[PDB]
């Protein structure tokens, strides 16, 4: 049958042990994260506290993982402050190559009770064409960001 639609959508949930509340806690001005012992330090101005807009911000996250460089280009397409919603959209013409548009949603909110949150991951992607796209990769993508993310808020305050 194919992707009839060619539009290819894949949900997952991936369970974490950071707390929902603390995830939301991103989207506030205070993540633990101060440029100092600065008096002038000259490196380019230092990725802090969002202030970009919210809808429409760009940011990149770096990070090496198993002695890679690896980096996210995204753009943050819609927030639920109340609902605690992130949908990112994938910028990278990489990624772009297989998937002529991809979109990636993530809710963190509590699900089993209490501090345990679930992280639904909504991914929604057209396929340039079948052979082209591998659902695989997606999930790669996601399972990384997810323990990354999990471990990088439990090993912080």
């Amino acid at each position: 049958t194919e992707a009839s639609s060619l539009v290819g959508k894949l949900e997952t949930d991936v369970e974490i042990k950071a707390s929902a509340d603390k995830f939301h806690h991103m989207f506030a001005g205070k993540p633990h994260h101060v440029s100092k012992a600065s008096p002038g330090n000259i490196q380019g101005c230092d990725l802090h506290e969002g202030d970009w807009g919210t809808v429409g911000s760009i940011v990149f996250w770096n990070y090496v993982h198993d002695g890679e460089a690896k980096v996210a280009k995204e753009r943050i397409e819609a927030v639920e402050p109340d609902k605690n919603l992130i949908t990112f959209r994938v910028i990278e013409g990489d990624l772009m190559k297989e998937y002529k548009s991809f979109l990636l949603t993530i809710q963190v909110t509590p699900k089993p009770g209490g501090p345990g949150s679930i992280v639904h991951w909504h991914l929604e992607y057209e396929k340039i064409s079948e052979e082209v796209a591998h659902p695989e990769t997606l999930l790669q993508f996601c399972v990384e960001v997810s323990k990354e993310i999990d471990e990088h808020l439990l090993a912080e305050e």
